[PDB]
């Protein structure tokens, strides 16, 4: 029994709209529809892991995984394993894996995140699942945002409390939020923003998706031009979307968008919307590869469509040597140069780095770097030749090269995080002084800069 290197996982995001669902949803799982769809001659192939975040969902979790499990038994004959579902409302996650996986997945790990306070708390947020899969850390967000096309920034305020407070993976990566916590991590759902156009506009819209001419829509679209002024997202990805937007339809067809203020709406518009999305961030040069990305055709019971994403994404085996695990590996070292960190604030403390990495036996404290001021007026922290020697578990390449080290860069003062970033020991040579280089954030948000040169010594 070879362990992969690769596998692919199923995404699925869907606004049920307190509708259950029709009796056949085949079409979601096998990623057919409109934009990025799945290849018919893969049909039959399972996807490793499926993992389903639904929202204004009505029904149990019995009622939910009878129907999923249904499906992906009609389209594989694979009887797939649970391996965690997660409610919050009507918001939900279920995660499912292919029996062979079973004890290849470990550390599951579930939370939720209510958004908002008072008037604001009481149906949005989110629900996540993390798990390792041998040697390989997955997390997953399904959140369903505040609604209405004129509260993109409370929609961001949502996305920072829940990477801030969703309690996924490692508790020992203390400094570390959600956003660095796994190899990947995939965040999708009814994320809620809207293409920010006029009113008056609605008809015109429309005419563009029934010509497939969504260049002019995406434009507006407030989710990629909030991630292109850095106000939402930073360093996620997403995929080209080229399927017709997925809100808000008349039930029953897809032939009508129903975006006219209402009652029912709070006397609010809902111009056509790309609602209904899936993101990833992935560790630094960690293989994750986009196979599908499209909503489905066939599954109107809802006045949103079922969107799909398919991922293959690299894992590595659960590594054993005659050293490591249990020792350190003196055949390896993972040595620092002419490091500095470049920091926003506009504080005067002594700050230190944390390295934090399943490579080590436990995370290592630095000394405090020296603090400069940068000639456009940043604090610069000096580490120069300064920062320890980590002493990996493993020194076989094989292992080491795969692996990731987080940085924090801490107030010696208050040990409270200013900025949090991974570096890559996907090295182009051993044994040589080679640039690296992370952005630091903190609750997600820009804090600085982490550059240097690392030299990685394996038993190679
Ligand atoms: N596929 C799969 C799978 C793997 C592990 C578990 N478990 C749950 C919590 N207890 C021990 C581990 C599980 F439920 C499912
Ligand atoms: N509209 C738009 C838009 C375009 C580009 C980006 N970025 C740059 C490339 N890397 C990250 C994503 C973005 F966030 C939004």
């Amino acid at each position: 029994q070879p362990e992969p290197d690769m596998i692919t996982i199923f995404i699925g995001t869907w606004n049920m709209g307190n509708a259950p669902p029709p009796k056949k949803i085949t079409s979601w799982f096998l990623s057919k529809g409109q934009g990025k769809t799945r290849d018919d001659s893969a049909d039959y192939i399972p996807h490793d892991i499926y993992v389903i975040g639904t929202q204004e969902d009505p029904l149990s979790e019995k009622e939910w995984l009878e129907i999923l499990k249904h499906s992906l038994q009609e389209i594989t004959s694979v009887t797939f394993k649970t391996v965690a579902i997660h409610t919050l409302w009507n918001i939900r996650i279920v995660v499912l894996a292919k029996p062979e996986h079973e004890n290849r997945i470990s550390h599951i790990c579930t939370d939720n995140v209510k958004t908002g306070i008072a008037n604001t708390l009481g149906n949005k947020g989110a629900v996540g699942v993390s798990f390792m899969f041998n040697g390989t850390s997955l997390g997953f967000v399904n959140s369903h945002l505040t609604s209405g096309s004129e509260k993109k920034l409370r929609r961001n305020q949502n996305y920072m409390n829940i990477l801030r407070f969703l309690a996924l993976g490692d508790k020992k990566l203390s400094p570390f939020n959600i956003t660095h916590r796994f190899t990947h991590l995939f965040w999708f759902g009814d994320l809620n923003y809207r293409v920010d156009l006029p009113t008056w506009e609605a008809e015109t819209i429309i005419q563009k998706i029934k010509q497939q001419q969504y260049a002019d829509l995406l434009s507006h679209d407030q989710l990629l031009t909030e991630r292109r002024e850095q106000k939402v997202f930073l360093h996620f990805e997403e995929e080209e979307i080229t399927f017709a937007p997925t809100y808000r339809f008349e039930r029953l067809t897809r032939d009508k968008y129903a975006y006219t203020k209402q009652k029912a709406t709070g006397m609010k518009y809902n111009l056509p919307s790309w609602c209904d999305r899936v993101l990833w961030k992935s560790y630094p040069l960690v293989h994750v590869v986009c196979q599908s990305y499209g909503s489905t055709s066939d599954i109107m019971t809802s006045d949103h469509s079922p969107v799909f994403a398919t991922f293959e994404a690299g894992v590595t085996s659960q590594f054993v040597s005659k050293n490591g695990p249990g020792t350190v590996d003196s055949q390896g070292q993972i040595e620092f140069l002419r490091c500095y960190a470049t920091l926003k604030t506009k504080s005067q403390t002594k700050f230190y780095l944390e390295f934090h990495s399943s490579c080590l036996e436990s995370f290592v404290k630095s000394q405090e770097g020296e603090n400069e001021e940068g000639s456009e007026g940043e604090l610069v922290v000096k580490f120069g030749e300064t920062l320890p020697k980590l002493k990996p578990i493993i020194s076989d390449p094989e292992y080491l090269l795969d692996q990731h080290i987080l940085i924090s860069i801490k107030s010696s003062d208050s040990d409270e995080s200013y900025g949090e970033g991974c570096i890559a020991l996907r090295l182009e040579a051993t044994e040589t002084q080679l640039p690296i280089y992370t952005p630091l954030t903190h609750h997600g948000e820009l804090t600085g800069h982490f550059q240097g040169e690392i030299k990685l010594q394996t038993s190679q």
